[PDB]
């Protein structure tokens, strides 16, 4: 596409942003940006040429636009981006404008939880084949950032917030891979909204991939399915991974397990054969993929005690994906809390019966965690507190399972910071 001459006006100041200012200023055009926040993270990293207004949306800058480029952070629903739309003004994402510029095929993954997971197994697989593949998005490398006319591949984590501003995505492959209760804090009119901005990454689609055991990933020729007793892609039995009957991988050679880490590696083979990746070197980076930091990892087992940094567990399904089946020879101490994003939290309730569970609740939604079981339920303020609190009281066999069910904003740079303090204090206290 062409931008020169234009007004373009970017909102947020921080990864995406600092990625959409450097990409139109490569370009010949200097946009400028602003964001609600006083002072957002990306501040400083901004060229010093750069036009920027903090604190508030700047409705002069807005209704001047010819072009608003919107980060994921920053709803569309917010009055004055509302007002940009009601007279006509052009809104779009990074995404949008990646896939605008896009030379090479691009595999897109979305769902409630195991889109980075899916995301790095099948850029595993194309880089088993020998493909050179970018791979970002959501994951954490802004996807203009990827740009680049050597790459062979694009697989791109996307988020249902990406989902909405985007428009020209004709993905080769694309998937969703659950639709669970999350970011109602964004979605006002609830489960169905938040569906439908999930639903617009099967536009334009060349194969779309359902999770047959998940109907609302499903839209409206068929789409390909994976699942756990069906699908075109699905588990037998020892566990196997097979497609529409055959056996194709033992999953005992996998590094991965876990029933929904099974059918994360079913999507992940559905999408790259639809890309037209060799299926052998598919395989192959099945075998070799050891899990993602943050994602149920265990990042100390000393004296008899396993310290499990889950920080990427963001959602109720997420967290419940954790304890749904899990053997604790001891007491599990599990921390909960942080920006529940008007999550009900009570589906996990069912999970924290009996005698061996302890709760350590903490972050701004704390209170609505302990709730879950009060009788076991501790609140702090902070993690760390959390820590020192149950730290004492851990025995050999005991599992500190640290699967928040919350996003880490409220107290924390992100995600990753959250789950390198877990491991931090884990190693001092451990
Ligand atoms: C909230 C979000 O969508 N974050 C993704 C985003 O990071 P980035 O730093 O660009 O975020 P951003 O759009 O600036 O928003 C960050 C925070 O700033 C606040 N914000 C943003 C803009 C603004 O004007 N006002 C404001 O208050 C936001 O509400 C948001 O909570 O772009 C990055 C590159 O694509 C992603 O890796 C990153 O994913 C993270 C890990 C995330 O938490 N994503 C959510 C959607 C999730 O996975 O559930
Ligand atoms: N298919 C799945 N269903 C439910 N939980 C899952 C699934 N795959 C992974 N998880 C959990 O989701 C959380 C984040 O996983 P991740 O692969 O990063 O997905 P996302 O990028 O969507 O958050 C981690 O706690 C992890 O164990
Ligand atoms: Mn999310």
């Amino acid at each position: 596409a062409d931008y020169q001459g234009k007004n373009v006006v970017i909102i947020g100041l921080g990864l995406t942003g600092l990625s959409c200012v450097d990409f139109f200023l490569a370009r010949g055009v200097t946009p400028r940006v602003m964001d609600t926040r006083m002072t957002p993270p990306g501040l400083d990293k901004l060229p010093e040429a750069v036009e920027r207004h903090t604190g508030s949306l700047n409705d002069e800058w807005l209704m001047a636009a010819d072009l608003i480029v919107a980060s994921p952070g920053i709803a569309l629903a917010h009055p004055s981006l509302s007002a940009a739309a009601d007279a006509g003004i052009e809104i779009v994402g990074d995404i949008e404008l990646f896939c605008r510029e896009a030379q090479a095929p691009i595999v897109a993954i979305t769902g409630s939880n195991g889109k980075s997971t899916v995301t790095t197994l099948v850029g595993e697989m194309a880089k088993a084949a020998g493909v050179n593949v970018g791979v970002g998005g959501n994951i954490g490398l802004p996807a203009l950032m990827l740009l680049d006319d050597e790459c062979e591949l694009y697989v791109l984590e996307l988020s249902s917030f990406q989902l909405e501003t985007t428009s020209s995505l004709q993905a080769v492959a694309a998937t969703i891979l659950n639709v669970t209760e999350d970011h109602m804090d964004r979605y006002p009119f609830g489960l169905q909204q938040y569906r439908a901005a999930k639903l617009r990454i099967y536009e334009n689609a060349k194969v779309c991939v359902v999770n047959a055991d998940d109907a609302l990933t499903m839209p409206i020729e068929r789409c390909v399915s994976f699942g756990v007793n069906m699908g075109d892609y699905h588990l037998n039995h020892e566990t196997w991974l097979r497609v529409k009957g055959e056996k194709v991988l033992n999953v005992k050679e996998m590094k991965l397990s876990g029933q929904h880490n099974y059918t994360n590696a079913l999507a992940a083979l559905a999408l790259a054969d639809a890309a037209g990746l060799p299926r052998a070197s598919s395989l192959k980076a099945l075998t070799t993929f050891t899990g993602l930091p943050h994602r149920f990892e265990v990042v100390l087992e000393h004296n008899g005690v396993r310290w499990i940094n889950d920080s990427k567990a963001t959602n109720v399904g997420s967290t419940e994906a954790a304890l749904n089946g899990l053997h604790v020879d001891g007491t599990l101490h599990l921390l909960l809390g942080g920006d529940g994003k008007s999550a009900d939290f009570s589906p996990l309730a069912r999970y924290l019966n009996g005698d061996n569970v302890r709760l350590y609740c903490f972050g701004r939604d704390g209170a609505q965690l302990a709730a879950l079981r009060p009788e076991v339920a501790e609140q702090t303020e902070t993690m760390e507190q959390a820590m020192r609190l149950l730290a004492p009281r851990v025995q050999p066999g005991d599992m500190v399972l640290l699967s928040p069910a919350c996003a880490s904003l409220d107290q924390f740079k992100n995600f990753e910071q959250r789950g390198n303090e877990f491991a931090r204090l884990a190693k001092e206290l451990g």
